[PDB]
C-alpha cells in the first residue's frame, strides 16, 4: 500500500502552496522542498523549492543518466522587453545550446526511464539530492491522489 515519494503533474498554484505549508518561507532555501514528474520532459524529475534569496520558488530538472540521474541542461534567462541586441544575439546562440544539449540529454534519459522500471535508480537520485544539499528530511511526501502514476516510481518508496 505504499505511496510513491514523487508527485505526478501537479499545477504551480499546488506548488507554492505544498512548499508554504511546510515552512520553506521560514526556513533556509533547500530545506523544504519536492520531487515531480517534470511538466516540459517526460521522463525528468523537477525538484521543486523555495529560494530565500530572491523570494521565489525555484525548479531543476534531472534525468537518467548511465551514471544514474543528474542534473539535465538549464536553459538560458528568459527574454526582456528591455532587451538590448548584445542581450538578443547571445540568447540566440545559448538557445541553440540548450535545445541541442537538452535533445541529446532526453534522448538517453527516456531510454533509460523505460526500460529499467524496477530500479536501483533510486539510489542515484538520493546521491544527486545530496550533492544539491536538499535537506532529505525536508522532502514533502504526496498523497496517495497526487502521487506520479509513472510505473519508473512505483518502488520509489
Amino acid at each position: 500500500s505504499k505511496i510513491p515519494i514523487i508527485f505526478g503533474l501537479i499545477n504551480s498554484y499546488q506548488i507554492h502552496n505544498l512548499l508554504e505549508q511546510h515552512n520553506a518561507k521560514t526556513k533556509e532555501s533547500k530545506a523544504v522542498f519536492l520531487i515531480r514528474d517534470s511538466s516540459t520532459y517526460p521522463g525528468l524529475l523537477t525538484i521543486s523549492y523555495y529560494c530565500q534569496e530572491q523570494d521565489i520558488v525555484k525548479h531543476i530538472r534531472f534525468g537518467l543518466t548511465d551514471k544514474g540521474w543528474k542534473t539535465a541542461p538549464k536553459p538560458p534567462h528568459e527574454p526582456l522587453k528591455s532587451d538590448s541586441p548584445e542581450i538578443k544575439e547571445k540568447y540566440t546562440l545559448d538557445k541553440i545550446k540548450f535545445e541541442r544539449k537538452m535533445k541529446q540529454f532526453i534522448n538517453t534519459a527516456k531510454k533509460l526511464f523505460e526500460q529499467h522500471i524496477r530500479a536501483e535508480s533510486f539510489k542515484t537520485l538520493i546521491m544527486e539530492l545530496k550533492i544539491h544539499e536538499f535537506n532529505l528530511e525536508g522532502l514533502i511526501k504526496p498523497t496517495r491522489s497526487q502521487a506520479s502514476q509513472e510505473k519508473h516510481f512505483t518502488d520509489y518508496v
